[PDB]
Parts: structure tokens; sequence; C-alpha cells
């Protein structure tokens, strides 16, 4: 289904609102991840969606069809995590088709809609099981049955890994990617967590305080984040941010001085930024080891410090500054590299972004 949210507002006690101008269109068989710190406003609106509170102002359709003042239960949507719990005295079948047979449903197309549902859930050996005959990792996939067999427009999922343990939550997470690989449904799932976000997203509506900062495909908001906000909270090590001053044709943060590319010079000057101070954002995977990249970069190399360096795997994280401005790079291993050594390290400058110092949105040069 498209969903459409048309200036949605949620207002409690306070007159500050806890979501403010709600503003998106959700295509058919998105998955759609809402990320933001504590008190986004992100759960506030999936409860605005499901119908568990009501929209203060705004118009929320399903199928352009305005649903604020229907019910829950008849606008369509699987609350997919929601009476969650087995019957442990029922098998798997029935504990996927018991809201069909509360439902009358005939006993035929309950067993076509359950096997079509075990066989994506790779339950199909397990049907006449009882709960406990399945492991942990099994045993969660089976309440999923239930949201599947009842041919939803739309499933909600509120932060449903929050609370697993790191055996389960690794499981669950990858029911999930499957099950919308395999159906479809058009989703919308709320998390903090940002990797979840760049990892199971279609697009994500990053949101804080209640405002939607971005929102975009996963790669598009982590490439060219809206703001210093979002720079810092998509991607771990996220983005690396420094104060300096612009010159014609230089920034120069503390004593460094590193070339700014023609092209991205042209629109600075022309917005008139030369002479003032700017924010400077890039990726740890944008700062290279001079040595080793095979490409020049042209006056934008400094000698870095090593303070730590740490291997993960096939990289090296270095941990360093730039006179009082830390920074994090992340490069291809290699054996000389020791914490305590210097460093010479080259900003890629066509990955480096300039947010305005005052507020923080970033000065769109593309």
């Amino acid at each position: 289904a498209e969903l459409r949210m048309e200036h949605i507002y949620k207002f409690y006690d306070q007159k500050e609102p806890a979501v403010d101008d709600f503003n998106l269109h959700i295509a058919d068989k998105e998955f759609i991840v809402f990320v933001g710190p504590s008190g986004c406003g992100a759960s506030t609106t999936l409860r605005m969606v499901a119908g568990l509170e009501e929209i203060s102002k705004g118009d929320f359709y399903i199928e352009g069809k305005r649903v604020n003042d229907v019910a829950p239960k008849d606008r369509d949507i699987a609350m997919v995590f929601q009476n969650y719990a087995l019957y442990p005295h029922m098998t798997v079948y029935d504990n996927i088709a018991f809201g069909l047979k509360l439902r009358k449903m005939p006993k035929p197309e309950i067993k076509k809609r359950v096997e079509e549902a075990a066989k994506i859930l790779g339950l199909e050996e397990y049907l006449h099981r009882k709960p406990k005959a399945l492991s942990g990792g099994q045993r969660q996939r089976v309440a999923l049955g239930r949201a599947i067999v009842r041919d939803a427009k739309v499933f909600l999922m509120d932060e449903p890994l929050s609370n697993l343990d790191a055996k389960l939550r690794v499981q669950m997470r990858a029911e999930i990617i499957k099950l919308h690989q395999r159906l479809q449904t058009t989703t919308i799932y709320v998390t903090h967590d940002q990797t979840e976000a760049l990892t199971m997203a279609t697009r994500i509506v990053v949101m804080k305080d209640g405002k939607i900062q971005q929102i975009g495909t996963p790669k598009d908001v982590y490439e060219f984040p809206e703001n210093v906000f979002v720079g810092g909270f998509i991607g771990s090590p996220a983005m690396n941010f420094f104060k300096g001053k612009l010159t014609d044709g230089l920034i120069k943060i503390g004593s460094a001085a590193l070339t700014v590319p023609e092209g991205k010079m042209k629109v600075l000057r022309e917005k008139g930024y030369i002479g003032k101070e700017v924010i400077f954002g890039i990726r740890p995977e944008d700062i290279h080891d001079e040595l080793i990249v095979v490409e020049s970069y042209k006056n934008s190399s400094i000698k870095a410090k090593i303070n730590v360096a740490e291997l993960l795997g096939s990289e090296i994280m270095i941990y360093s500054q730039i006179d009082n401005q830390d920074f994090i790079a992340r490069i291809d291993a290699r054996l000389d590299i020791q914490s305590g050594d210097e460093l010479t390290v080259a900003f890629d400058m066509n990955k480096g972004h300039f947010f305005d110092s005052e507020t923080e949105v970033r000065i769109r040069l593309e």
C-alpha cells in the first residue's frame, strides 16, 4: 500500500508538539525505518499510524483513504509484535491459524494460507509440533505467521529487537529482512539503532525532537547528510567535524591548511563564505593512508600523531587530531603502523562537506 502523512502533528499537555509537521509519502513495498535518539517522536508517530494515539493535526492516508478517525482494527494494519506470546498447548499450525479460526474462515482456506506462511518462515516441517519442541530461534518465528495470514496492507514494528538477547536478536533481524524480501509488505520499523536503519531500510526518516531531519535512501543519507546532527548520528565511527576559517581556495583548520576543490570553492565564494568560520565534515574512510592510496591528493595531507591504532579485521582505526580537534581515520591494515608513531594522511576533499557555523545545515555545493 501507499501511505501519505500530510503535515501531521501530535501535541500532549505542553504547547510544544511531540511530533512536528511530519510529512512523508511511502510507496508500495517500501521498508521504511524511522530512526533517532530518545524522544525523537518515531514511536509516537508509529502509534498515530496504528490508531493507538490520535492525530492532533493533519491527514493520514492509506491507499488514499483518510483513516485518522478509523479504529485500529479497521485500518488493515498488522502490529506484528503485539500479542506475540504463543499458546504453549497449541501446535505451530494452530498458533498461526488462531485468528483465522476466531474469524470463522473455512478450514481449507485456513490450511492454504497457513502452509504458505510456514514456507515463508521456514517452518513447513514443524507445522504439527508444539512450541516447546522448537529451538528459541525457530520458536520466535511462529507468531510472525499470524501477521502474514492476515494479508495486511502494512506491517508496523516498534523496536522489536530492543529486549532480545544477542543471539535471538541476530536471528530476528534476519527474519525481518527475509520477510520483507519474500512478501514485500509496506512496512514501518522504528528503532534507535543507526546500523539497523542503514542495513534494513529502503528509505530512512531521521528524526530528532519530533522533527524530521532528513528523508532518503541509506546511501543518500550517509553520503549527503542534511546537517551536522545527521552526519554525526548516521555511520559508526561517524563523520569527523572540524571548525576552520575558509579563505579563497583553502580551509585552515588549526595550523593545517587544506586545498578546497575549485568546483566547491566556486559555490562557497558565491554564497559568501570566504573569510568566515565554517564547519568541515569528513568521513573516516575518506581520510587516507597517504603512502598506500593510488590517488594523488593535491595539498590536503597532514602529519598526524597516532594516539591509538586499532586493528579491526582488514582495517585499522587511527585515533588522532589536528591540533586540538580529534579525528578518526579508517585505513586498510598495514604492519609498520603503531600507536605512538606519526602518519601522513590525505583528506579526500572531494568527499568533504561544509556546514554553516550558525545553522549547522550543510551548504549545498551538490
